[PDB]
């Protein structure tokens, strides 16, 4: 699939840099013809077939294909895609309230209500994605953006579909690997992966939202991964002494090693609490 090859600079003006990754950089931008603002994600292309630098065409096209199919309040949308010799430039919906990661860093820890307000939106977005058999595979605070953080109940959108895959055969087997602190045991063990992996990540995010602490984080990546595979975590009283037993129950049913025994996204929405790379 080829994309628009005219110079993006002839149609957009860029500004502040929103995020910087290993093979991608995101900058705020404005479309000249409408005055509307977006987030331009510049993904570096591979210069040869056998290169570690850059992202393969296959991987870029997968992210674009998935983004083109989604339209939901809690997920980022794709506006246009350009490309040149060195990059594929995705013009994405702008989320200017910053990362949930930075929001949590400035506030330390939330109340269960504040935590559930964020979680419910994440669950709604994931429910949409999983309904389309799309596994995100990289869910974490850094990949959740707020529309406006200067409001008591910030609205959010899930971003970064660089590892997202269509799961049409129930599972994918291709060494997909996200951030150690949030990956499920099956990722750590290089086993077939499915929508269940995202549910584990949601459990980790929930633990963090409520305590301000990471459940499996070790001093090294290998330690973290070892902790994940052994489901080595506990609810420290210093952090959870005033957290409800139901909230812990919700987390406990997500941080389950056997993917088949883990709550599904539908289960999470009906749960009593809710119901109204790897080397370094
Ligand atoms: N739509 C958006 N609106 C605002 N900020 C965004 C948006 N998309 C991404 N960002 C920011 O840019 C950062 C990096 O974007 P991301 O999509 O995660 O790239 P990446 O997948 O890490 N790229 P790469 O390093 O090439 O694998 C994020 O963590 C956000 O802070």
């Amino acid at each position: 699939t080829v994309f628009r090859q005219e110079n993006v600079d002839d149609y957009y003006d860029t500004g502040e840099e929103l995020g910087s990754g290993q093979f991608a950089v995101v900058k705020k931008c404005r479309e000249k013809s409408t005055g509307l603002q977006y987030a331009a994600k510049f993904i570096k292309k591979r210069r040869t077939k056998s290169s570690r630098r850059g992202v393969s065409r296959e991987d870029i096209e997968r992210e674009v294909s998935i983004l083109k199919e989604i339209q939901h309040p809690n997920v980022i949308t794709l506006h246009e895609v350009y490309e040149n010799k060195t990059d594929v430039i995705l013009i994405l919906e702008l989320v200017a309230g910053g990362e949930l990661f930075d929001f949590l860093a400035e506030k330390e820890s939330l109340t269960e209500e504040e935590a559930t307000e964020f979680l419910k939106q994440i669950l709604n977005g994931v429910y949409y994605l999983h309904s389309l058999q799309i596994a995100h595979f990289d869910l974490k605070p850094e990949n959740i953006m707020l529309l406006d953080r200067n409001v008591p109940k910030p609205r959010i959108k899930i971003i970064d579909f660089g590892l997202a895959h269509k799961i049409d055969f129930g599972n994918e087997f291709k060494n997909i690997f996200g951030t150690p602190e949030f990956v499920a045991p099956e990722i750590v063990n290089y086993e077939p992966l499915g929508l269940e992996a995202d549910m584990w990540s949601i459990g980790v995010i929930t633990y963090i939202l409520l305590s301000g602490a990471s459940p499996f984080l070790g001093d090294t990546k290998q330690e973290t991964l070892a902790n994940v595979s052994a489901v080595n975590y506990e609810f420290e009283d210093e952090y959870f002494s005033n957290t409800s037993a139901l909230a812990k129950d919700f987390i406990r049913r997500l941080l389950v090693k056997d993917p088949k025994k883990r709550m599904t996204i539908q289960d999470s929405l009906q749960h009593p609490w809710i119901k109204p790379p790897q080397f370094e």
